[PDB]
This record gives C-alpha cells, structure tokens and sequence, in this order.
C-alpha cells in the first residue's frame, strides 16, 4: 500500500496549494463597544452583567468566520473539480480600523499598597502601622499589536507551582513561580508595566496593583512560542510598538518575607533600628502617544508569512488579536439626582465611568485550490485531522442514513425533548474560548474597487476596473 | 392545548385537516459553486432555479380521525322519525361526532 | 369538512353548530378560479386534487326560526303539529373508505410544463408547497394512570387525552436557469414584480451615503444606548403577517443525483444513468 | 482515499446466464388469534398466537454458491472471484379462502355511541366498559430484501428536566424505528403506537394489540438508505372506513377551552366526553385486489442494490389481512345429554396460515480487485469475512506447553477451552426462519415459477421427443 | 348560558360561476339560395343584418 513514503518534514504551503486569481474583498460593518473600564457592573442580588468590562488594556481576539468556498459560485461552473480539488481561503491583506480619538487613560486602586515614597525621601520615618494604604493611580505602558493567524494566539504569565513534596511550607511563604501558556482569548488584560503574571494567585493581598488587573491574568504573547511552532498556523505576521518609563518610586507596606543580610548593610540605630521595607515597586508610565507611531489604519500585504503557512485560513478562519493602549480615554460622566437644587453638593451629583472601543476590519481574500492526491491528502491529515474531515473528502454515505426527524414546535409540551443535547458532531474544540466571533460570511465582494481597503489593493497591484464609460479619460 | 393562568402553548393543534403550507427557502444561485461559475457574467446575467420534480413523502399509516362537540346543536334526527317529537325547551345540545 | 367554506367565528354566533375541530376557525377552500385566471401564473403552477364526501346522517336544528316558511308552502296543522318542527337541516358529513390506490402522494411528480406562463420558475428563491391529507388523520387516544397500585378499573383512576402525529418529507429536483437582463427583460421584470431586480442588482449605486452598520458587543448590558430592533433593516419579508411552516434547504442542495431516491428516479426517467467507474460489471 | 457515492450493483456484480429454482414445501402455523394459550404453572406455550395481523417475516437461508461444485468451474477464478445470488423472481403463494376475521374486548373502553344521540347522556358512573368487537383495517404487504425490515411506530419518551410530572399526565411521544419481526402486530387503524406503554387503561383497543406494538413499515427510510438493502420491491395495499363513533370513559386530561363552547344549564352543564374514537372496518374483501399468488420479476430494483443477495440470506415480509378467518371450534364436555345447554360446551377459537414461497435465484460473479474490496469492505465487513478473502494471517507460532497429565495435583491448572461460537448478529430478533440449503434446482422447467420465468423470458426447454 | 330561545337560525347557499368561451369568426356569402335558406330558418337572422 501507499507506494510514497510519508513526508517527513514540514513543507511551505507554496507546494499543494495552487492559487487563483480570484480575490475577495470582506469587511465588518463597525463593532462599538461601551463598558466599564476597571469592572463589570453586576447586580447587587443577581450576578448578571449590567454594564461588562471594555477597556483600553484588553486583548481583542476577533474570530473571523469565512464562507466556506466548496458550496460558492464564481464567475465559473466547474473550473474546480470536487471529486479530487478542495478550495481554501488565502489572506492576503489586511487594515485594522480604529474609530476613536487618541488618549490615555488612567487606572488605580482606592486602597494601594504603598508604604512611602522612596524616590526623594526627607528623613527615616517610623515602622508602618495598620492598614497603611492609600488611593494611587496610574497610566500604564502604552501598548500595539495586531497578531494574525488560522489559529488562536497563544499567551504567557507567570503562575503559582506545586512546591515539591520534600520542603515543610508554612503560611505566609512565597508562592512558587512557573510560566503557563495559555490561549488568549477576548478579555485577557495585557500587561501594563508590573509583569506578566496571575495577579489572583500570586498577590493574595488584593492590593497591590490597580483596580483592573488586581484580580486577573495578564498575559503576553508567546512569539518565542508561536513562531517556532512547526506548522506557523498562528502567526502570519504580527506588529508590536511599546513603551514605558518608571515615573514614581515607591514602597510597600507588609511583613518581610524575607530579610535583608546582615551582611549588605551596616546595623543602624535610633530611629534607623529596623530596616523600612525594601520591597520597592515603580508605577509605570506609557509616554506621550502619537499619531506618527500608529500600527493601525494603515493596510498590511502578507507577501510571505513567517512561518510554513503562507497566509492559508485553514478550516474556513481567522483570527486577528489587537491590543491598542493609545485610544484608551475613559470617558467621566455623571448624572445629577435632583434638578431642583440651585447650588453644588457633592452629595447631588452621582458619577460614573464609561469606556467605548470602536473597531473596523477589511480583509482581501485570495482563492486557492488543493488538488487532493495520496501524498497530499496524508500530508494534510498528519497536519490536521479536522481540516480534511470538516469538508467531507473521502467518505462514503454510511449504511444508516441520515434523515433527521424535525418537529415544527420544538418548544412545546409533549414531544419528550428538545431533542439536541448533546454536541456531537463537528464541534470546534474552541468551544471553551470566548472570542469577538465576527461572521463575514455574507459580506465577501467581488467587486474590489468599491470598497476603501480594495482600491488600496488595486492601486498596490497596479491595476484598475474596466471603464464602464467610454472616452473621457483623466 | 395552553395551562390556563398563563397563555403559553403546552401542546399545539396538529388535525390532518389542517393546510400544510410549506415555505421552501433555496439557495441564492447568484452565491453558489458549481462544477464551473464562469458560465454567467455577473455584470450582465442572473441565476434562478426552476422546479423540475416533486416529490411530497408521508409516513403515517393510512386512517380516517372522527371529531365532534360535546353539545353539538342538533334538535331530532329527520332522516326517519317514528312520530312527532316534543317542542324545544332550554339547551337541547347534544354530543355528537363525525368524520369529514 | 363538508359544512362549508365559511368563517365560523362570525357567521355562528351559536358556537355549537359544527364541530370542535372547526368551532371557531375558518374554513378555507383553495381559489382556482382565482389563482388559474392570474396574469403571471405565479401562485400556483401545479395542482393536484381529491375529495369525497357522501351524507351520512341529517339532522335538524334547535334555536328561534331566523325566517318562518312562507303559509303557501304547506298546510296549516293542528295538534302535536300545530307548531312547526325547524327545517333548518344539516347533514353531518363522511368521507368514505381511504384506499391506497387513490392516493396522491409518495408519487413523484415530473413539471414538464406549468398551466400557466411562470414555467415552474421560483422567484426571490422561494417555493411553496401546499398539502392537505385527510387519508392520515389517525388520532391516537391515549391515557395514563394516576395510582398504579389498584387492582379494579375506576373510572377516575385514568386520564384521558387525544393525540395526532404528521409525517412529511420532501424531495424536489431543481435546474439552474440564467436570464439575460438586457432593457427589455429588465423593464418586463420590473413590470411583473420590483422586488425580484431590487433583490439581485442592476440600477444600485448602493446609496450615495455609507451603508457601515457599527454592531455592539455584549448586545444585552445596560451600559449602551438602546440597541433592540428599534429601527428596521432589509429584514421585510412582504409575506411577515403569515404563518407558514418553514423549510431552509440552503444547505441541502447536491448535484450528486443518483444518491437520493428521487434523484435517482429523475434520473431513471430521464435515461441519463451515472458513468460507471468500478471496471467491469 | 478509496471512494464516495454509492455505486450500483449493476458496476462490480457480473451476471451470468445460470439460473435456478428454490422453494419451500408449504408453510402452515396454526393457533389462537388474539393471544398465545400457556400452562397456569408454568409458562411454555401450549398454543401460539397465529393471528391475520402479524407480520410474516421469512428469513430465507440461500446455500453458499462458492461451494457449489460446477462441472466446468472455468467461468469464474476463486483466487480473484467470488459468487453471490441475486433473487430475479419471487412469488408468496397464500392458501386459506378469503376471509374477514373480526377482533373485540370483552372490556373496552367505551362510553356511548356518539354517532347519532337521541338524549343527552345520563350520569357517568365507574366502569362504563363495554364488550365490542370490530374488524380492522385492511392491508397487504410484501418487502424484499437482503436486510431485516424496519417499522415505525409512537412510542414513550422520557420528558424534559423542566416539567414537574404528575401522576395521570399525558406521556410524551416520540416516533421509534424497529426492525420488523415474525409475530410483530400491523397496524390496525387505530395507529402506529405502543399500546403497552402509551394506554395503561389496558381497555382501550381489542384484545390482540391491547399489549402488542402495532408497527408500520417506514418506506421514507427503507428508500432513503444508502446502499438499498432493506427493500429492493414492495407492494402494498390497504383500505379502511370509519363504520362507528364512540366515545371514551376516564378524567378528562385535558378540557375544552372555555372559549370554544357556550356553557350548559342543568342537563347539559357537565360536559361529555370529547375524546372520540372510531371503531376501523376494512371493507369487501375481493379476490380482483390480491397482491399474493402472483409472480414478481425483479428487474430494476429501486437501490443501489439491484436485488443481490448478499450474505445469502433473503428477508421477505408479508402482512395479508384478507384471509383472517378465525375458526370457531367447540367440544362437548359430555356426549351423552339430549338437551342443549350452554354450560356442556366449550367454545374455542383457532387460525390457521398457510404460505408457500418461491424464487428464481440468478447467479453472479464479483471479481475482487483492490477498489472493489475496499468498496465492500466498507459497506459491509461481515460479507468479506463470510468469503474467505480478507484477514490475512498477522502472528506467528507460539507454545502452549501441552502438560502431559492435565487432572493431577503436582501441575497448576489447565482449564482454558473458553470460547461458545459467536456468529449472529441477528439472534436477538425473530423471524420464520427459511431453509433453502437443500432446496436448489436448476430445472425450471420443473416447477411452476420456474416455469412461468421460463415462458416470461422466451427460452422454451430444450425438446427431448422428436 | 345556552338558551335556544336567545339564537336565531337561518339558512344559506351561495353559487360561483366562471364561463369562458372561444368564438370563431365566420362569413357567409349571401347569395340568393343562402338568403332563401336563412329566410325559411329564421327571417329574424335576415332582418337583423338590415
């Protein structure tokens, strides 16, 4: 059987996928969203999410969901042959539009664990004595990214460990640390200058960092990872542009974990007879934002992707993480309890904080076709065994068949269920993520010139439509 | 079939001499893959389809479903009446049933 | 059913006079005198139909006589019939034996040529298949006991209820037909129905104005505005006000004929067998 | 890989011009109509139930055509090729008159005769149950194929986890799919439904299906299945009238809504039962409407699967609701009185079937090339399992230590010798189990179907008298 | 509550009709023999063409 032998390498998508020069252009509408910036506004008696979390910080993970191209209609009837050839999507060019002005947007903490100012001290003050937090806020590292691929994006944070079973831990010891990878999903805080790290496990304090990522992961994108992975399905391309500086020194108030050596210093005495805690911590601070520095509004032609997949949108997908902290301005507003009052009161005016993301993505599609021989198909299901499952190549009708028994009230009394529990068949294993799924499967256009991101690419190819009018040119 | 101190349908009503208008929904041929698609410029053509055959399934067993009122307005039965009946007084309804 | 094709809501305030199944309904029969004379012929372009029906019993009807028989139509009475009895009669109707030889369905059914000028040609994408079938109408009487443990039959002991199950499936061979809209064809189509060239293209520069729809994430919190259905979209569908029984075959299509019994029985009508591929039979 | 879209049989299956004529002798089952008679103790079956309503599902048992041994075996190669029947003709031959039988309870349900009332009905007491009889629909059936049939019918579901259940509720439905077997009940005009579960009156329907499962065949699947094993012909005829309306006895489970009606006074002021039911009636039963004692050449089948018997195995079912005359018998207790007395008798009730089936076996070669053993192979495995083919053989030798003294006590024990046979798959259903093994003849000429295709094809016999 | 006294009956038929013909045109050459034909089966035809 098989008179080829298995490939035993990776090859680059340029050697089974043929392409076409049939491109599409697709594109969402405009996505809004408006929420809180540092929690989401439960009810008080239920938990149900009033007003959710959207703020500058997060990773934005859209799911694009493509029209699947084995059930289309292009300007052809059977210029692909479906017993042998399968088609598949190629991105090949993308502009990731933002909507809002830019800004920067301050977070903190009404209770911060911070001891004193250790930048310009005046003199040794005493030892610290209950609860000796203050309200302190802060900007945080300004932050871009635009990451592309066929897969999820895949993070990285520092978690808690399992101690080995030979040390005798008491309570109040420090947590070992171990680097967990994690798919980033829409949501996921981006790490804002105090490390990539679990903020729930590791900081039992609470109080440590501001209000946003006091209780939350915040990961970073594993490129160590996901460029070195063998297929490079979740990295075409990707962008990054940050920045920060140390604004403020600070302290921290608490037991010492662990004490200086009596070796590193000299034994003082007075009121230097007990160290002030060395554990300093800085705020950070992402400077000046500009529009010169944009990674977005602009389109970006993938002409060769880093890894192996060059551009392919296996099973019919695409995902596009963006994080941007430069259009991250809260918006303050308030409301006023009575309109009778003619003078001020604090006591008068309830206030509140909104923040609201505005997003706009064009794509330009390519149409390929894979021409499904022996060594090609064991290649593709040694890949991915989902990719040549999910559109049904080699498969007969089984013995059985498969004729469903729908009801027309699938809501009423009497017909013993709703009938479909269970999710058996073709479940992506995605079901435990949660992305921004954005479904452009009746937005993809022919027409490229009609659309802002699809002259842009009929200028970058050097082409143009055909005249619809006669002379008159220029 | 609905419970009373509410108005939501527990058991909808499913007679065989109801109309069962089908509302059949096809695919956009302007949108599909064929064998081959450049067979009709989009700029000057359209598709449609056209309904060659039919062909309409039915499962159940063959059999005739009887229904009535519980008081049906009926006074006497005139096909063959022995003598005079007596004069209508209050509410002479009567269960009757009968197959259509 | 054999008492008329009347709405009885209205027209018998009694609401004793036909039976449970048509109390307080209307009864509908098809217009083909009205649906045939159509100019386009779009609202049916195939029919089929049986119906039987004798007069099983005849009855009368109690209620203060509407109109009194005229006094020289018969003789007056006198006695027990010195009061009229009512003559306003109804049968009380029977379709007679159901037999699997006269039966209209399970049959496929070839469209070679419409009755009228729309050539089983479906518009907008949409087809609708109107069935009736009183040969099935098999009420399945079922109960179900509340006290398990008796051992002598009690009326009260067991509930009654009634119960009727349908069964359809439905099979259809459809052709890919293209039409060339040149002015003329364009303005004739125009002319028989707008929405057919206002669903596909031809005269849309789309708007002068943008056509961007900005969607909300987390549609259901209460930190946005007021993003409900408020204002509608393209979503009007002129047949909204009607109840039908819905069918989405976007998703069954297959150009794989001799699969599925129809396909294969169009097929057989046709000639036009698949090309064998194993080698020698 | 190997392929899609099933083929016809027509592509890897050549015939050949080499029929032959099998046949049963004559089938007779006589017994009770309504239920089986058993001992009080124990529970073996003195008489079974033999009714006119069952089905007759004939599983017929064809001999291997790969050990047949052919004079001039030259036609086809056994290393490459293997040989299998496909059924041409067939014909189900019925030997009882044409009858109606009728069915009743001697305990029904039924309140009134709601056809025609001449007064409101009086007060509803406990235990209005009548003794009623009917006779049933009519039907006639007869599916081929190389599968068991499959049925349909309403049956109990479990309902969801957001309704509290209380005792008495209506139990939910919900279409089950069987295969058909020997003894299964036809549908009777009462419905396709599970009387045992969906009706605890147990007085609802006559004494036969009061526990049975009244099934229907289910052709929307039997044609809809890929390869068209199931069926490759049917025919089928029934006819049913409505002769009386009744009325049943119990709580109303479910009211008339208050607006459909206009409320009584006095005598009308409880409302009557409005659960109906029709007693069935298959009409005038004629010998002009038989679908039996014909013969039917398959020649197009209506699958992929153009009547090749494959596993040589053959299911014919058959329902015959026209010759259900049930017996009336009688024995005196004692044969010495001159006077007739009700109590000096004992009535009983017997039904007797008589079948006989023919066929006309035509058979084919397959020649097993790659592409056509993976195509068989996946629509069937147990077909090249039963044709020594496949599974070649994959380990080696090994010592099994053979202990010289097996029962004494200086050597562990040695017991093994595990394995029963282990072969059907469909042992846990019955059928009228056919054996056709020793019942070939390629002498047509011979025998009445045989003869009939003969006369049907052309080919007249070969002469041997000048 | 029903009360037969407090509902009035009456008695109702309605007919639908659609006729539809095709007629053909048709000329006669009246000759003498023609219109002393028409004329012995009916002068009204001869008279309604003046």
């Amino acid at each position: 059987y098989l008179p080829p032998v298995p490939v035993s390498k990776v090859v680059s998508t340029d050697e089974y996928v043929a392409r076409t020069n049939i491109y599409y252009h697709a594109g969402t509408s405009r996505l809004l969203a408006v929420g809180h910036p540092y929690f989401p506004i439960k009810k008080p008696n239920n938990n149900k999410i009033l007003v959710p979390k959207v703020s500058g910080l997060q990773y934005r993970v859209f799911r694009i969901h493509l029209p699947d191209p084995n059930k289309f209609g292009f300007p052809d009837t059977s210029f692909y042959n479906p017993d042998t050839q399968r088609l598949v999507w190629a991105c090949v060019g993308v502009e990731v539009g933002r909507g809002q002005p830019l800004g920067v947007g301050i977070s903190g903490h009404p209770l911060l664990n911070k001891l004193d100012d250790t930048e310009n001290a005046s003199a040794y003050a005493a030892n610290a004595g209950v609860d000796n937090r203050e309200c302190i806020s802060m900007d945080y590292k300004q932050t871009q990214l635009c990451l592309i691929g066929c897969k999820p994006p895949i993070g990285e944070h520092w978690g808690k460990g399992s101690p080995c079973t030979n040390v005798a831990v008491n309570p109040g010891d420090c947590p070992p640390l171990e680097l967990i990878n994690t798919v980033i999903q829409d949501g996921d805080m981006v790490d804002t200058g105090f490390g990539a790290m679990d903020f729930t496990t590791l900081q039992a304090n609470k109080s440590e960092v501001p209000l946003d990522i006091c209780t939350s992961i915040c990961k970073y994108p594993d490129y160590i990872k996901m460029v070195s992975e063998p297929y490079g399905d979740s990295l075409f391309f990707y962008l990054r542009r940050e920045q920060m500086f140390v604004r403020h020194l600070f302290n921290r108030a608490g037991a010492v974990g662990e004490n200086v050596p009596d070796d590193l210093y000299i034994k003082g005495s007075g009121s230097t007879a007990n160290l002030a805690s060395s554990n300093y911590f800085p705020t950070p601070s992402g400077s000046m934002v500009t529009s010169d520095a944009q990674i977005f509004n602009k389109p970006y032609w993938l002409q060769r992707a880093q890894g192996h997949n060059n551009g392919i949108c296996w099973g019919n997908q695409l995902f596009v993480t963006v994080v941007d902290t430069t259009r991250s301005t809260n918006m303050s507003l308030c409301a006023a309890i009575s309109t009778s009052e003619t003078t001020y009161k604090n006591t008068n005016f309830k206030e509140y904080l909104r923040h609201g993301e505005e997003y706009d993505l064009q794509f330009i599609f390519q149409l390929c076709k894979i021409t499904l021989t022996a060594d090609v198909m064991t290649y593709i299901h040694s890949m991915n065994s989902t990719i040549l499952e999910d559109w049904n190549f080699g498969l007969q009708p089984p013995p059985g068949g498969t004729l469903e028994d729908t009801y027309r009230f699938v809501t009423s009394q009497a017909i013993a269920c709703q009938k479909h529990t269970p999710p058996a068949p073709k479940e992506d294993p995605l079901k435990k993520y949660t992305f921004w799924e954005v479904n452009l499967k009746e937005k993809f256009s022919a027409d490229l010139d009609q659309f802002p991101l699809g002259r842009k690419f009929l200028l970058q190819a050097g082409l143009k439509a055909k005249p619809k009018f006669t002379l008159g040119k220029r």
